[PDB]
């Protein structure tokens, strides 16, 4: 199965199997599945709770969806047999035969309307007012896994974090690893 | 529980100071004597209200937010009383005298809009002209966030009163013609 | 009551029990408990999976236990009912538990880079921290600097409700470890 | 005239701590509660001294100078009342209440052996072990100016101390000290 | 009450110039020889007013702000008894007190448009242009405020900012000057 | 299959020419092979070109060879999936395995001094240092061998060819440099 | 700027007639203006449909060479007429590159597969006499990546 | 002769070689000298490949020429006899006295500097700098000393050797402006030697 | 004549006033001359305040004098420069010998000059008094042998070197002074 | 570009130093690889002309023949025209100094001499170390030089190293 799928880059979503979106309603603001490109997520510990989940703008014509297919994938990459036996230390595997990512790069205008609509506003001004300042991650992909080892879901995503600090006037945005 | 941001809180020792009327603190004139929006003169004269009279109404980008507390204290410090036993070194981890029950955290979040405003106001206006006249800039705190312990029982010093305030500090200096502002923490 | 002055430090167990060690046992480098001051954990989604499991180095006959007593601990987060009311996301299911413990006991440590050094020696650490270090880039280890007890029933009934830890890395290939106090 | 560093005198509104004599500040065991070479654990604590029961004695480089203000104000504020009148608008500065005559100040700078040495004190070792422990680090100001005002066993009164924040945070091995202001 | 930036305010001493009238000092043109806007090449002669013709009139918005005190102490820090202490009795170094009673502070706020008016005055021009030419770049200080003792009222003090374009930097540099 | 085995950090070989080392051979300083985790190269053009050739200094007791295995690996970017939604029509082959080991160690500081120390290094190192103005070297922190051998793979899926032996595919290699004068030499991981 | 200069496959490049070079519209398969993805391609021509004409401000400059063969030659392993055409690349025109339909979508599908985008322009062609051929490439690294909203531009050497 | 007039930001000609421009023709953009005021030189070894020979910009009135004179003056680099002695070395070092220097100054603007990196020559130049070479770097001429009166040369005792009673300029100030990396602007550096 | 002497690197003197040291007292230490290379001053308000004037620590063996000869030389500006300035209307003094002997200093020296008793006092009286402390060393002497304005030698100028400590620096900086 | 690092020499026609010469600290040229010169200006006024601290067994030299390489400045006939202005066998010796010998470089009784005075008079000090020669064939004689700047002006008690290219 080759190197894993769960990279740095990519969260996996190991709560619920959630069903992907169609790939138009993607596009359009108003996705079919719960977990899609777009959603702001309050932390890294909810990952499942949406807080644009009435919907959120269409994707503008400078911000296309592209995507990465593979096949027989794995999830692991968290202490090995082989990495526990040399490290001193002391999981089965899922196997998925086919498994697609999709991948949007955001542009700052975007993020600015997105930080307006009427949820997100309302949680970073309730955040900004009674804690420091505010923090939300935006989706920037999913991966998507088909069959399993049946239905079709969202297996992991791909967030970017955008904060405001310091009483600063500007929000930034960054990669998020893990 | 706690607010996050305990540190940010000035305790008022006097709980004289009648809290506002929810519905006045967000017209520009608030029914207390301190109350979000209020600007003071330095952390040394936090009764002196320079805007008393009046101050520009909240925008709607800009809501209150509460939070409730059972207790509040503001301020843990450590002991020099220390005692040996069982192989252990014992501190002694206490509250200030500021500690109160029943609190409700009022808080906001200014805008530059806002304070912009608030700058151009008749009063703060004229202190901020003086200021820059007789030193080099200006500095003055504006009130973000006020707390209120309810009357009587354990709040009793010898009925509602703000028991402390959090501000922010909005400065101008150097000849820079662009005030910045700095979250304030009690040290 | 007075609080911890740095309750964003401690992490919470959760609803486990996790027996407190004994102190004695504690300074010996081989606590009776599993989860102890020295103890070496390879990352914060574990915080059980001690690396140095069979003992580690003891402690300093200067290095001193501290002792607080707080009649009341909240390690719970910020996204309570009311701020999730005022932010609009009573829609979906965020808030988190109120981890109020009562009758707490914190006991604490000040790591030295000498002791640290020493922690890193033990053949599990060491392996650890090698086989990081060849198969990816650095290494990055966490070391227990604190444990708070929460009192148990009318003691053994008594359990360890939070850690304080303290992340220890080197990923720069730059010959030198840095340590940095963990938050949130 | 007023002292060049008047911004960092802290004054005490307790009006009732009588001043250490003359020879018994650099012993070690001044005769007065406050009196420079006492450690207090933070701004909020200044009736709070850590080695109260003596410390380490000055050094022979560290010698006691005076200065001598017939009055001495901590806080010039101006008020928020103006007046516009013949094209100027008048401004009002007025002092702080801590206002005193006849004041003497006396002032030291400290080297790191002998704050090195205050630092290794018993008092200020177990309380800085234990801010350590509880903290990542610790933080103590100590006392390097006293304000006696001779005027409004002797009938002097302390009136306003100055101080040095002296702190160790992140492990960096190796204390800082700075001047503290307000 | 005393002086807020009283180590900004170096002193004038036998040069009992008189006090310029306050409807002279917006107009550009005060009825004093050193007055609030006028504009001297260094600290070494306060009284080497480059701008002696006159000057641009303070903006309308531009205004002056007094302060009235009791005494005022303009004096060095080599006073008698740091003098003592520092062991440099054997020598001349100690400076005089100051002190002047019923003291009245006139203060403006400079702002770069109205700095701009005054380096554009005929005399001021010129002394940057050539400090700039046969020098690598050129230095002025402008008078931000005076201090008023009672008597005849005579100027006790001024106080003054040091404003520098230096380098070829294409901008001038503002900075409040202290002693 | 999976995610492909060429990371940033992983520069492939020409496939099926360079034969993989004897496992004990690595830590001798000699191994049995043309490359293996300890030589030190010029540069990237010459992935072959090995300085300390003639051995290297035996691994320390701290450098001990850590392994990480994989099964139904492939290589490669330029895939038509990329191609086609890039605009490219570029003509866009792909080697499969079914077993590859990863063989990894750290380097430190003394035994990279040890190994600057050298008959052959120093001649590069200090020829560079005189003639050009400093010198810079690559050691090899790790490789990858095919153990099995692969398969040459394009799809339009055809398996153009078959190889049964071992031989190494990847190798990761650290930027060893100094330069401008400076006393303390430097190294840095190298991405691609 | 010798080290400037990565040389090609000897023999595959015919060089693009001067005046075309200018129009935007060159001859040849790899000319001044050009966008390559990567440094192991230097053949794998982005905007082959075209690009934006040289502006006024940017003019092709010329240096002949009678250079013969003349980094690790034989001494230190033991211890032809070309003609340079170079220009400078002014920001304008490369926010201008950066627009052609071709350069857009490779930049937007690297940025959103990838982390960002890194592009090379070649600022300048090296054509040795035979038929003639392309035989270097003077190239600049173009990058736009960890979300900085301005792309940088910098000089390639080995 | 008080100090020398080699100061480190005047840097001396070959003597009695380039005349003097006239006092008026200096600000008029057309020199009657060989060098002056306004010249942009590429190198600071290459002074008579003046690259604005044709002219340049007249001086804007917010740019004047200013004078400074100077009377039994005298050049002279470090290594002197004094110097040389003291500093172990013994190979000592033909001295300049003239009986009147003027130095003419000006301070350049920088729209001064951009129209005169927009006259074609310079233009040109700077545009095959910046294609060929990394970047491009011209020096302009800010300032000129003259010897009203010619001077003459001395070897030390001191021994006169010759006299050239001629005007002539003895040295010039230079500044250097330079783009680099694509900086999109340019920057402006006095040189010193 | 020529270039004039008193440039931004020396400080004039009054002239005519204070006598040169004989050039081997220089070195020991006890210079027979009020201003002398090695003489510690507090202000460059006050040059000839010597707080070490009763003797500093002699020239280690690599510190030695260095010596530079001018024929003909004057001190000041003229008024060519107040024209073309449009200064004030609101005259020099002239040599014909003029030396200059100087010395850098060493780390190890100048801590040896800041134990001196008198230089100790000074910086311990100013470190607890003002925050911190600043003296300037005397690096270099112009001596004029006989003068003239438009018989016996005198120092003419002086060159100094800031050194300082503020803020609680631990060690102490050194930095060149220009006018 | 290593054609940047060499400077010329103006009619001097000196002879090139023995290669053993080179090492033993005394050259038998007037100009060899290991000589400190004041400044630019004065290419051939060897400071340390009594002799120099042998090379250590780190500083071996390394030569590179050339056929004709490449000297001179951006000026050439080819650049001229385009810009618009009016017209107008050798062998390589190269060392990399370490830190220890130039600072016992800066110990010598010439070096250290010309060090204090520069020092003393002026602001710091400035001299250039000879660390490469290049020689043309004849009586054959150095045509070039490579030096690097060494100065610790400023009063910073740490002297610096860099690389002069014209």
């Amino acid at each position: 199965s080759g190197r894993p799928m769960d990279n740095e880059e990519w969260f996996p979503l190991k709560q619920t199997h959630y069903p992907p979106p169609t790939i138009p309603s993607m596009k359009t603001g108003h996705p079919t599945g719960p977990i899609s490109i777009g959603h702001i997520i309050p932390d890294l510990r909810h990952l499942d709770n949406v807080i644009n989940c009435k919907g959120f703008e269409p994707f503008p014509p400078n911000m296309d969806v592209f995507t990465a297919h593979y096949e027989q994938c794995h999830f692991g990459d968290h202490l090995n047999s082989e990495f526990v036996v040399q490290a001193g230390l002391h999981s089965d595997r899922w196997e998925y035969d086919s498994v697609v990512e999709y991948a949007v790069y955001p542009t700052r205008q975007y993020i600015d309307r997105l930080l307006e609509s009427k949820e997100v506003r309302q949680y970073i001004q309730a955040s900004a007012a009674l804690l420091g300042g505010w923090c939300v991650y935006m989706v920037t992909g999913i991966m998507v896994a088909r069959g399993g080892g049946t239905t079709d879901f969202v297996c992991a995503i791909r967030l970017v974090k955008i904060a405001k600090s310091g009483l600063r006037s500007s929000w930034t945005m960054k990669k998020v690893t893990r």
